[PDB]
């Protein structure tokens, strides 16, 4: 169980122990993210590094040295004539004694217009906003009751979009103009301004375009001017501060039939039936380490069952949203979250509500655009919860009034979960684990929708949710990184699928059998096993062990892919670069450290010419017979967003991920060492009698009284 | 309750159509359990739906109850030229008539199309027995087991179905099988065709025997070449294989009972009768004894959503290297689907918490039988929220958050013919989106291993191969969106290219919704090989307030494909098969897509859903119907043994609101929690009900194991 420490996020202590390493470093000049210039030098992210995996084995599997631990950090270089990002390794940790080139891209000059956005330039473009739309401060008035300038209550907000720009090295941000109320996401004004915010110096930013109600304007005193002139036709928006606000969560309307009580809850009186130390989990069959990395999210690593490897990691790689508009925000709109420190607005879990009361509550630190490392209560949670359907049942009937047994075992999974809130939506991400050894990732969409402006073009790439309000037609992609190491690194990739035969019927020579048979599919090189949406996708994929089961099988895990997505980009054009792996709903690469991660935190701000380029892994065409096999797999769905999207999108029918399941690997169903089962079996002229393995439970707990804190500081 | 005319028929009214029957002297009716095929016999009744026209008009419209009546089957075995016919009989309660339902003319096959039986079966058992005397010695020596005086080790077993080659044959493969615990997954190598077509047992022979991959001809040719050295013979305390008994350690034992519900404020829907009330959600149901669970007047927000929810037929298509696996097209609508809706057990079936209900079913048998806890309803929670939202103000604190907890109201009931447990749930959200589903368990249908038969299945233990096949269920969903008539329509996200309008020496290469129109039925019936839509709509044309039509989304779950080739032979059986997703025109002549008579006369069955499609009508503002095809292939696995589990063993569909209401429909719950910031304080956590904390305890377990008679 100190083993899984190789995979362990950094504690707040060896957050600072980097931190104040790199500032023992006099010639980084580095200050506080929060200091409002752009031309400064600041430590933008920190976050472990992945060992290598042949070390990591060695450590693992063969009894050799821990590998050295190390610290991803990102540092904005603002403060020289050529402003760009570079990322270092340091380490060793303890002790951090270097820091080395990590990731370096020699000949690349759009790094620094790559950058994420951080809270110091949010606040400079708000400066710039205040100053550049002075000209229509009455007008903000008359159309919205609120302001730019001397507001406290009434203030207007703005969400930007991204990318920026129409080509790499540009920082040209599209910004959605709404009225800070609550559940401001919904209240869009109709005004949308470009800035152009590139240059470090904030007093170079311009706003170059503006939008108002279907037509452009070149600058915000000529529409102040035009509106002045009385040439505009604007809409005026109604007063929004007794029934609840539209974007409120609060309860409206009633049901016919009245629910006044409390539904059934889960109660755990015998505690949890996992054991999770540090970040490594025992449950059942089940050996598995998690992470939550700060930069794209969640992941299972050195995953085994009943002692035996199934997979090296499973990991969130990126997720998209891609959208259409009638308004330049709306149909500039691709959003890359990983550019967004997926893996760190991982806010607080509600008990009860975004896991059961029962669940195991972790905290942990992100360092992600902030002066310290920052805690975050309640980041992730663990818990078994029942399935309510069980895992296996028969009843054998004796066809005569009666039985002869009935046999069953009550249904259990074990879920571990974070989420990731950046700004509109929440996303709720699962890794879940069943007795039987299948494992299943699972993305749930809810939160509020990306939204624009309402006019009449708008319904030809959306839907018109409220008064004023278009919910943009867009898709979400996710990106799954799936390193499966079936009974061991190396493994083959095959199919199976159902074909018909026509044969004389053997025993009534003048008919004819038309009939299933099995058909295998062996794969040899990556563009063979490299599925695109056009493609028919078989409906047994399968990773393979040459090892074989006590029946002459090889032994297998099978991946199975629960998704509505699709191609969405043409492949080849412009922004698409970014997303190249979103061709694949599964593809399957010879394993490479160059090749750890399909998207980066660059990906958002240069979707033009990006530091990884899924496809690219698939150039060099490799064998993959008997090789270290990563199978990549792409979910998601178009979201045509309709009226019960308001105030927020719901859960039910909005998820998607995958199921891996065991495949003639073990020699028997996994789950049979389970004492959980319970068989009936009847008995001549008295009572049945109830075969049990462990005692049958009614006993009683209470967990303990709600709490939530919403806070999240350096400790 | 209104919900009655929906109702399933009770004890009551089951002993009073049998009576009425019986009391037709010149019916010579004779008990179910008679052990001959020469007699007349009530193989099934059940409640006969009235017609949706009388249905509305008095759930709607005010008027009169329609008249109660049952539908009865009757084998008439007693006559010359035997037949089943089937009768409406009514009024209920008071039955005074008898009327002939669906004739056939020129049809021929009727006797050789019915369901096999107990009393078939005895017969069936009598014939073997006495077929196989010759092998007596051949079994022991193979298997140590026998049919004669074997007591402890006795041979069973299993027919597959369709029985011959054609309309009108009965001639059945039967799986010869060891019975002991589980004793599906025991083949012994041994087949045999029988012929059974005659309502003289005495007539019925082995026609073909099959062993160990060679045919034989008969019992006594086997029986002479195994004497004479010339049969290649496979000779066939921990758990049996086939048995769920724990066996083997996980790395981290478990000892301790897991996590459970406590329901300690009660059921939070209203369950009267047939009747459920439940947040926003009124509906009827009932447990059809021929095809199934269905869910009849769905309601959300007091308003229709779909008349009628139902399973119409569930199929198992295998392929083999034994003659027995290449036979089987099981169609287990002609087993009763919805009458082996045996006793869910407490805790394991439904939750501990759950609502179980008994029911009667009338079929192959000499009285009504009473099934306990046939069905269960049950809220549980479903462990992620129903929707949540964490408002951070970026500045390490937060707005507020709000959350909702996930809920699910389940409605279920399972199905046993034999080797395989199906469990059928309708599922109802508090946000309007109601789902069905089907997981597969039990025991899976399986034959003698050789190495020919690697080519049609897997391995799974030392005599065993689980044998390909597809699970097909089709269901019958009559939406009604806000009412009877309705559109079809899909949406797809389709790219423009369009100059930048901010740069025009740029593109804008983006996203735009695409609605298509369809006013015809041919253009709604999607084949496997056609790209099914990522919206399809039933719509009505009332518009919701922001100018949008008011519609349900039909969102599929499956993993099916073509099976069998349309127009070949057996195919005509599921020509629904065809289709993920057909409309049609709502016709009292096409309110089902089998019928108890599909398995035993595929060629030629009195259903064939292609029809329905035949006269190609407008679509355009009608009573539409969509039929939708779920399912997905099995190639059996070592973890099958010793039965197929449920996690990802499931198929289905979805029904959402898509701009049906004005708002989330779910906004009327108040189990909503919202967190907000105080200055200088504790947070103000409001709630609309109380928090609570309760525990209680369910009733002890129980199970009784029998059906009978009351
Ligand atoms: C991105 O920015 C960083 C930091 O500004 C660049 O790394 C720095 O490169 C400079 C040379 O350009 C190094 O500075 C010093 O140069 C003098 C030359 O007179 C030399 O005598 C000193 O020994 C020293 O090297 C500096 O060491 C180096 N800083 C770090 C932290 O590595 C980086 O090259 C820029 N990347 C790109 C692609 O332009
Ligand atoms: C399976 O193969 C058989 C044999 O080739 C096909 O049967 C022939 O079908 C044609 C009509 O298309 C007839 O003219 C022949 O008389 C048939 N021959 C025999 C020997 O029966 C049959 O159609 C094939 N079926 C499928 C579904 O492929
Ligand atoms: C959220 O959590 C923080 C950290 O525990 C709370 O801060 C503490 O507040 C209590 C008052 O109950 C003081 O006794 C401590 O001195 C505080 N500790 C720190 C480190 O600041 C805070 O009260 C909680 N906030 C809410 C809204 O519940
Ligand atoms: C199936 O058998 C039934 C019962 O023998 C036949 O029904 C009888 O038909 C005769 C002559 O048409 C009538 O006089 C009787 O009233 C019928 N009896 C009953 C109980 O209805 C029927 O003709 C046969 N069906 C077919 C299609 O041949
Ligand atoms: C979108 O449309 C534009 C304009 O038709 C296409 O751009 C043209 O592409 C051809 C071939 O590459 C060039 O020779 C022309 O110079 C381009 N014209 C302009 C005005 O840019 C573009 O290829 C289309 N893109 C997609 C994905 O369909
Ligand atoms: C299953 O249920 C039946 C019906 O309730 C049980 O039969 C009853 O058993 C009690 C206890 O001896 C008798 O006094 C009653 O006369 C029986 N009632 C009927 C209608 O038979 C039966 O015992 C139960 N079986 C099992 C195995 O639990
Ligand atoms: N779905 C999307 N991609 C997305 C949608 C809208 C949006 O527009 C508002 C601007 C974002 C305002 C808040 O931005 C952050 C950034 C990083 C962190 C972090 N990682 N700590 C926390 C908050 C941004 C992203
Ligand atoms: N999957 C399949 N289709 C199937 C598979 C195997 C099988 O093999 C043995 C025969 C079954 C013996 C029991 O048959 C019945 C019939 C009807 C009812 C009823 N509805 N009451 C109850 C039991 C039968 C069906
Ligand atoms: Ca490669
Ligand atoms: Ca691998
Ligand atoms: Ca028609
Ligand atoms: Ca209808
Ligand atoms: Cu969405
Ligand atoms: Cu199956």
């Amino acid at each position: 169980p100190r083993k899984a420490g190789v995979f362990s996020d950094l504690s707040n202590q060896e957050l600072k122990a980097v931190h104040s390493f790199l500032w023992s470093k006099k010639e980084l000049r580095l200050q506080p993210s929060s200091t409002t210039t752009m031309a400064k030098n600041t430590v933008f992210l920190i976050e472990m590094l992945l060992p290598k995996k042949y070390h990591v084995l060695r450590f693992l599997d063969k009894g050799e040295r821990h590998p050295v631990r190390e610290a991803r950090a990102v540092i904005f270089f603002g403060d020289q004539e050529h402003p760009n990002v570079t990322e270092f390794a340091v380490g060793p940790l303890p002790g951090p004694c270097y820091m080395r080139a990590l990731s370096p891209r020699p000949g690349y000059q759009s790094s620094w217009a790559s950058r994420p956005i951080s809270t110091a330039e949010y606040a400079l473009l708000y400066h710039t906003l205040q100053e550049a739309t002075k000209p229509l401060h009455q007008f903000f008035l008359n159309t919205t009751g609120f302001s730019f300038q001397d507001c406290h209550d009434r203030c207007l907000a703005f969400t930007d979009v991204a990318p920026r720009g129409v080509a790499s090295g540009q920082r040209r941000s599209w910004l959605i103009i709404q009225r800070y109320v609550e559940g401001y996401f919904l209240h869009p004004t109709g005004l949308e301004l470009l800035v152009d915010h590139g240059s470090t110096d904030a007093g170079h930013w311009a706003v170059e375009q503006v939008w108002y109600n279907g037509k452009f304007y070149g600058s915000p005193e000529e529409l102040a001017r035009k509106y002045a002139d009385g040439e505009v036709d604007v809409v005026v928006l109604e007063d929004p501060l007794e029934p609840p606000l539209f974007s409120s969560h609060k309860p409206r309307g009633d049901f016919p039939s009245p629910i006044h009580v409390s539904g059934p809850r889960l109660v755990q009186p015998h505690g949890p039936r996992f054991r999770l130390e540090g970040n490594a989990v025992l449950y059942g069959g089940w050996s598995f380490a998690f992470r939550l990395r700060s930069s794209s999210g969640l992941q299972v690593l050195n995953v085994h069952f009943g002692g035996e490897r199934i997979a090296y990691e499973v990991s969130v790689q990126e997720a998209v949203a891609l959208y259409g508009g009638h308004t330049p925000a709306g149909m500039q709109t691709k959003y890359l979250d990983v550019g967004w420190g997926l893996g760190s607005v991982t806010h607080e879990l509600a008990p009860g509500i975004d896991c059961p009361e029962t669940a195991t509550f972790l905290d942990t630190f992100h360092y992600y655009d902030a002066d310290d490392p920052v805690h975050y209560p309640r980041a992730l949670c663990l818990f078994e919860m029942p399935t309510g359907v069980p895992l296996r049942r028969h009843f054998n009937s004796n066809f005569k009034g009666g039985f002869n047994f009935y046999a069953g075992l009550k249904g259990q999974v074990l879920v571990l979960r974070t989420t990731s809130t950046v700004y509109n939506y929440d996303y709720i991400w699962d890794f879940i684990f069943y007795p039987n050894g299948v494992m299943e990732a699972k993305m749930h969409a809810t939160g509020y929708v990306h939204a624009t402006f309402y006019t009449p073009e708008g319904l030809r790439h959306g839907t018109r949710l409220h008064t004023h309000l278009i919910g943009n037609i867009h898709t979400h992609l996710v990106h799954y990184r799936v390193d499966l190491d079936v009974a061991g690194t190396k493994n083959s990739f095959q199919t199976l699928q159902m074909k018909l035969e026509n044969i004389t019927n053997p025993w009534s020579p003048r008919h004819r059998v038309v009939q299933p048979t099995l058909e295998q599919t062996q794969y040899s090189w990556e563009r063979q096993a490299a599925f695109r949406f056009k493609r028919k996708l078989p409906k047994y994929l399968l990773f393979t062990s040459p090892q074989e089961n006590p029946w002459g099988h090889k032994r297998s895990y099978r991946l199975q892919i629960h998704s509505m997505a699709d191609q969405v980009l043409p492949p080849g054009w412009q922004e698409e670069q970014a997303i190249t792996w979103a061709r694949y709903p599964l593809a399957v690469t010879k394993y490479r450290e160059s090749e750890l991660c399909s998207s980066s935190i660059y990906h958002q701000n240069d979707p033009w010419d990006p530091p990884v380029v899924f496809e690219q892994f698939l150039h060099n065409n490799e064998n993959i017979e008997n090789e270290d096999l990563v199978a990549w797999v792409t979910v998601g769905f178009l979201h045509i967003p309709h009226s019960e999207d308001i105030p927020n999108t719901a859960t039910p029918g909005n998820s998607v991920g995958f199921l891996l399941r065991p495949f003639n690997f073990f020699p028997e169903d996994p789950s049979l060492a389970s004492r959980d089962t319970v068989i009936v079996w009847p008995r001549d002229n008295g009572p049945n009698y109830v075969q049990r393995w462990i005692p049958e439970d009614r006993d009683c707990s209470m967990p303990p009284p709600f709490s939530y804190n919403g806070t999240y500081r350096p400790v």
